[PDB]
DNA sequence: TTTTTTTTTTTTTTTTTTTTTTTTTTTTTTTTTTTTTTTTTTTTTTTTTTTTTTTTTTTTTTTTTTTTTTTTTTTTTTTTTTTTTTTTTTTTTTTTTTTTTTTTTTTTTTTTTTTTTT
């Protein structure tokens, strides 16, 4: 499913919350512009649940 | 004066078509059955002061495994093209307004005759 999506801006630092305990941030000028009915970009190398 | 040719509507009854009585399938409609909303009050739940012993964060130091890192080659991403769907101009048709032209039906009442059934 979709987690949550929120409206932002360029050079908006985003932050995770995992539900076994994790929170990242990176910049979200780091990853590319993407478009419609395309793939994904991996974010968070988060093990089991 | 007798006798000869031709013309059509009827004895027609049968073939073709039309008209008129019929009853399977998807679209309506009334019923029962399950989702909604407002009150009483009711034990019951729940909001807010005081005291208390608690158990997790902040002085300080340690490491190691996730954060550094560079690079090969994949593969998702983007490009062009074409098909399918959505949506809006365009057109067509129909309805209502008020003076005109035309029509069409259902029943009482009595008395006499046709016209079917028993």
């Amino acid at each position: 499913l979709i987690g949550v999506d929120l409206t932002s801006g360029e050079d908006e630092v985003m932050l995770f919350s995992a539900e076994g305990k994790v929170v990242r941030f990176k910049e979200s000028s780091v990853r590319a512009m993407g478009c419609n009915t395309t793939g994904v970009r991996g974010i968070r190398l988060g093990e089991g649940d």
